[PDB]
């Protein structure tokens, strides 16, 4: 498909499936920082597939390249934070990272491929 446009709505379905994921829970929310109260200490810049989905619904990500950063964004913090690699929400955030890159992989390429097209001439 040579749709520039089409990354959206693929993204909005695959947050819908990483939502019906149990592996999601511990990110669907900004971390609770009465529940974790060093978490600002070690991490610059929180991250949540809510955030990531309202950023998309308000039309402010420009590619699906962006929504990408953000997701890593949320593994990547939960890689910094865990006191052990052996940690429950760690085993949970590499699990559901497998199932994310596996699924954007294509959205990313059509993407690129779309606007190699719109560029041809
Ligand atoms: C209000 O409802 C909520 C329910 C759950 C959450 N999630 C958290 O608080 N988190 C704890 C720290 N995080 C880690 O990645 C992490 C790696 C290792 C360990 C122990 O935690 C992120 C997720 C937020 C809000």
């Amino acid at each position: 498909s040579y749709d520039i446009q089409a990354w959206k709505k693929q993204c909005e379905e695959l947050l819908n499936l990483i939502f019906q994921c149990e592996d999601s829970e511990p990110f669907r929310q900004p971390v609770d920082l009465l529940e974790y109260p060093d978490y600002r200490d070690i991490i610059d810049t929180p991250m949540d597939f809510a955030t990531v989905r309202e950023t998309l619904e308000a039309g402010n990500y420009e590619s699906p390249m962006e929504l990408c950063k953000d997701v890593r964004l949320i593994f990547s913090n939960s890689k910094a934070y865990t006191p052990s690699k052996r940690s429950r929400i760690y085993s949970m955030s590499l699990r559901l990272s497998a199932f994310f890159e596996e699924h954007i992989s294509s959205v990313l390429s059509d993407y690129k491929s779309a606007l190699r097209f719109h560029k041809r001439n």
